[PDB]
């Protein structure tokens, strides 16, 4: 118990916490585009009509 402690349910948790940051960091740059689309089909929709 100690000896998975120490070596992997600390050091890979922690390397499973920067895993969870990477995927917060995708759902970031997710919405970035989202927000980029949005303008961008807002501006081409004002200049259709």
């Amino acid at each position: 118990v100690l000896e998975e402690y120490a070596r992997r349910l600390a050091e890979f948790k922690r390397r499973k916490l920067d895993l969870n940051n990477a995927v917060q960091k995708r759902d970031e740059v997710k919405e970035q585009l989202g927000i980029l689309k949005k303008k961008r089909f807002d501006e081409f929709m004002a200049g259709f009509n």
